């Protein structure tokens, strides 16, 4: 039911899965060491089935190949280069954005380079500039292997396991195992240092909507922090906090973030939303 091709990109070989909705498209990006693979519950189920979903992997991740040149493209202004790449070579110019992680940090670059997105909403995703790193996560090992080039074996179960949250399945394993350590080195390298866009200025500054969801139970967002960040036009006017779910709401707690995201889609596609500006 999960239509999967491959595209030639100028970053390398990107793996897509789109689903078989004929309604608005939603750009699905998946987080740090993961796939688009992760987004099976919506790709599979009723968001995928009314929406045309998305969900490539990155360069380095999943079924892509590693980038071609990785100081180009393992950085979140990179990643967002190359998924405005693919985007136009499906040759759509108006989707609207779920980033999950690394994939919300990477929607926030993809704004300047994707003026026409509909809506952008971060999952496990504090917008913060390079000297509020502390402020938006939470320390501990497996936040530290965010930006660790070699994972061991036990590297890749922590990482998979607490990224993922509940349930844990052994297909993680091979996802996390797979991805180009480089990305994660240089990325994180590249995140402290700012190389990219200001993310606390992109979202404050953004006039489209953009919506927050977050697990209750994060363990690497502060979630105070996200409640206190400045956006331009905040989906609801609140950010949506989902009981009983971690980093991945859309995994853990499919039902309730579903009920998000296809309110959000449904108004990012059906509402009139002006730019001022």
């Amino acid at each position: 039911t999960i239509n999967y091709h491959e595209l030639e990109t100028s970053h390398g070989r990107i793996a897509v899965r789109e689903s078989e909705g004929e309604g608005a498209p939603l750009l699905m990006i998946h987080g740090n060491s993961s796939s688009g693979a992760i987004f099976a519950p919506q790709l599979e189920g009723e968001i995928g089935k009314k929406w045309r979903v998305i969900a490539p992997d990155l360069p380095g991740h999943g079924k892509s190949t590693d980038a071609i040149d990785p100081d180009r493209s393992y950085s979140m202004e990179g990643y967002a280069d190359a998924m405005t790449e693919v985007m136009q070579q499906l040759g759509i110019a108006d989707a609207v954005v779920f980033g999950w992680g690394l994939g919300g940090h990477i929607g926030i670059e993809m704004i300047a380079r994707y003026p026409e997105m509909r809506g952008l909403m971060i999952t496990g995703t504090p917008p913060v500039a390079r000297e509020e790193v502390g402020q938006g996560f939470k320390s501990g090992p497996d936040m530290a292997l965010a930006g660790q080039e070699i994972f061991s074996e036990r590297d890749v179960e922590s990482y998979a396991r607490s990224t993922c949250g509940e349930p844990f399945e052994a297909s993680l394993l091979d996802i996390v195992a797979r991805t180009d350590g480089r990305a994660r080195r240089i990325m994180f390298e590249k995140f402290g240092s700012g190389t990219g866009g200001n993310q606390r200025d992109i979202v404050a500054e953004a006039q489209l909507p953009i919506a927050v969801v977050n697990g209750r139970d994060e363990p690497f967002v502060e979630l105070d922090f996200v409640s206190k960040v400045k956006f331009g036009n905040l989906w609801e006017g609140k950010t949506h906090v989902i009981d009983n779910a971690g980093h991945a709401p859309f995994r853990e707690a499919p039902a309730e973030f579903d009920a998000y995201l296809a309110r959000f889609i449904r108004d990012c596609t059906q509402l009139e939303h002006h730019h001022h500006h």
